[PDB]
């Protein structure tokens, strides 16, 4: 795996460091990028909502997440956290 990974999430492209992807062991992204579907341009493909991945990705990097005011999609973000298997992130999203 390269040092900076080019991902395609539901058509949303993200560049990120490999260290961020494997930050939480036994998580979905850890299982994927620890020693895969690719698109036409060769980018590794994640079949999930591209917009919500920003905040999933921010948690892996900083182990915390600041949402905007009146964030209309917390329920959706929590669902994504479940898919990527991030128990603590689901916990933070528990009201």
């Amino acid at each position: 795996f390269p040092e900076v990974v080019e991902l395609n999430v539901g058509g949303q492209v993200y560049f990120t460091r490999h260290s961020t992807l494997i930050s939480i062991p036994h998580s979905l992204l850890w299982k994927m990028f620890s020693p895969l579907a690719k698109d036409s341009k060769g980018r590794f493909f994640i079949d999930r909502d591209g917009f919500l991945f920003r905040y999933i990705l921010d948690y892996l990097r900083d182990r915390q997440v600041v949402l905007p005011d009146h964030f209309p999609e917390k329920g959706r973000l929590k669902r994504e956290a479940e898919y990527f298997q991030l128990p603590d992130l689901v916990k933070l999203l528990t009201p």
